[PDB]
């Protein structure tokens, strides 16, 4: 039973509650019928596997920041990349726009910040070994692409998310859960792949600026809807996500 | 305050207790005077950042390739493989040197692929710097042209030229029963400062059950750690958020 | 900083939000100007130290007992004085639950039950080099408390002391009430630490709840943008839960 | 699966090792053939439950507690002192007996008054039952007319008369290097069944600073626990709610 949203028919009524039911329960959904055209998606997927072409190979990672004329049909990798990103930005602003109205805050509430792109290419390569470490995107949102077929933690159990072609996974980042007042949830995920199978993924990451500090949202607290999160500065927030105190499954074992 | 060890003078008596003092307090040390020579290490580092030399308005902050292995050449599958099997030796000289501090026969271990992690970190600006964990799987040897989590502070590890720092993985800690313990680490770097890195990670194949080592648990040297199958140990190692503090 | 509510003047704009600011920050307040008469409070306290009096020295003794025709209109001697206070405390309680249900815009009648019981702890004087009883969070449904010595809460990891002042009643919310509320109001965590060589009599009314309509966050308080912070568990798996878990214990902190 | 130990045979290797088998795996045992005699135990149980002569002649009953420090009889200040000082003896025979399984001289001491908890849970009405924690002292010896958390399950401890149940406290565990463990326990009753209990608790005074035991930690048997002062140890012990399952 997996949440799907249609980018059209949002501003809808039902597809707009579908967003809500999706963001509260799972913190993620997969968005179909957006604006990006399948012609562009496959080329980003494929120009990517191309850009990366005993001793065998397990993965390739590049992550890099975005932020003449330009072809209505791009074809250079440095150019096809740009149409999709600025295709994703529009998809994004449609999203936070719908949210701000699910939460009954002005739509304009949400505002700019830098953008990042992470490419993970997981080639085939025959073998019987699995390796990678779950994490939760500590940012605003993340818009994710996959061709060559991904899992989230809910109720301690892990469950798989079927990535289906020409559709886009979109999940919420931690700081955005703070800001939503926990009304919407930032999920936990991990990637597990089998060695000898292809898995190209390209994920857009939207962080946020040195601005008015990560605290829960303005007109969303009153006398009877208290704040679930403390007010921390954009910077104590950043150091936080890279500072760990005590944990580890190895100590889970200690006795 | 950083232990430096010598691969020579090892066994010895002085460099042989440096390990204990290093591996018990903070899980790792920096090895000088290995078998590996600067021509080779420089050539792996320079043949490495090369695997990817041209894109602008998309600026770059990353670069990883992950690959399995198993005098001086200059094809890649070879500058690597001369380095790869040079590290294999350094691995086994401590695993020998270390079963030896444990008051057991040296050969107890000797048990399954090896992995290689490549990184390189170059951009153009200053940071929009936006993760800590512990290398959880039996010994890893690290090269660069990192910080450790002791007691609550994150004390950082100065890496010195052409030396190979080596830290223990969780699988090791469980087995020798915590006498030496696997540290926790993080990487924080500046945008506009390069750091090419090369790590060799040694895990183990589906053999043995991961349990602390038979010959060091007396009647009153009990086991502090349980036995898990190299199956659920795996599922443990891949299965809190700073948001939760609030 | 110390919250106090005036029981009269409650059901009035300001003293009614004084309750809210109190229940949100720390699980408790100090209620003054209740209906109970100072004559009766002192006799409970004193008829109580009495009931327990009737190298080897004494450090504490506790009594536990459940609540529920001619009866003394006014004075008594013990076991009748107890009843006037208890059924003086039930009224104080129902006045309080009533205001809470209106602070959160839910019908007042919602809270309606179903038993009640009382814990008596008497802490005599002694010699002095030792401290034993501790921490716990009142698991249940609000508690009404009496004291005449001088009690600690664990808000913000640090521990602060609560000044217990005479002819005043300390009152805190129970665990099942934070669940029942939507976490809007909080059930505090507390401890008692006393010095050997000091008197400390305390009597706490505890109001629990019956096996009835299941512990869930409160009905008309969830809408489309007020999700529920707590799961619905049976009145029974709730009871077993509070007496059975794993945790770390300060001895494990030391494990290193 | 309850280890039962004998005060007699508390050497001879046979009852001397069930003790060890009890204290490592579970943390407690039940002693038969002590020095304490049923004429006495019975009198402490009857002089105590009686400490409540006749109060009431609309308020039903839940329980009675007595908490007080200790150091021919048949006065209450005397059946206790004969009982109290019979327990001191059982304490030191065990403190001796487990100082030798630890391979050191017996003389731990560094001992630290004595405290006595009396709990009587008389009957009343049945309906409902709306403590889990660990005795964080040193040792506690229990008499009755509860449950232990072995792993995830809560398994019951059958107390049979007139034997004396005896468990380890946290500071004992810290002092060994955890070789013997401090268990966790709970009490569950139906209301309407008598349960008189008498427990003697052994703490230690503001002295020699709680750290694991000198002559048990060597080059390949490190200390698993840090040193805390009898002061900071105290504040820890009286300083996650099931509601948080949430």
């Amino acid at each position: 039973p997996i949440p799907v949203v249609d980018l059209g028919r949002l501003d809808g009524a039902e597809e707009a509650t579908k967003l809500r039911v999706a963001l509260q329960n799972w913190g993620f959904f997969l968005l179909t019928n957006h604006g990006i055209e399948a012609s562009l998606m496959d080329d980003v997927m494929n120009l990517s596997r191309e850009f990366f072409n005993q001793v065998l190979d397990w993965s390739d990672r590049l992550h890099l920041r975005v932020e003449a004329f330009w072809p209505d049909h791009p074809e250079s990798f440095r150019d096809v990349l740009h149409k999709y990103a600025s295709g994703c930005k529009r998809i994004r602003d449609d999203i936070i726009q719908a949210m701000a109205k699910l939460l009954e805050l002005d739509e304009d509430y949400f505002l700019d910040a830098p953008t990042f792109a992470r490419f993970n290419y997981y080639p085939p390569c025959p073998r019987p070994d699995l390796v990678f470490r779950p994490h939760s995107d500590g940012g605003l949102l993340t818009i994710l692409l996959v061709d060559k077929d991904l899992q989230v933690q809910r109720d301690g159990k892990w469950s798989n998310v079927p990535a289906t072609p020409h559709t886009l996974l979109i999940n919420l980042g931690d700081t955005m859960e703070v800001m939503c007042n926990g009304i919407f949830k930032s999920p936990v995920h991990r990637v597990v792949t089998n060695a000898e199978k292809e898995r190209i993924s390209l994920a857009m990451l939207y962080s946020v600026n040195d601005e008015k500090d990560i605290e829960p949202a303005a007109g969303l607290l009153d006398e009877n809807r208290p704040a679930r999160y403390r007010k921390v500065s954009v910077e104590e927030f950043r150091a936080g996500i890279f500072g760990k105190f005590s944990r580890g499954e190895r100590y889970i074992d200690s006795l």
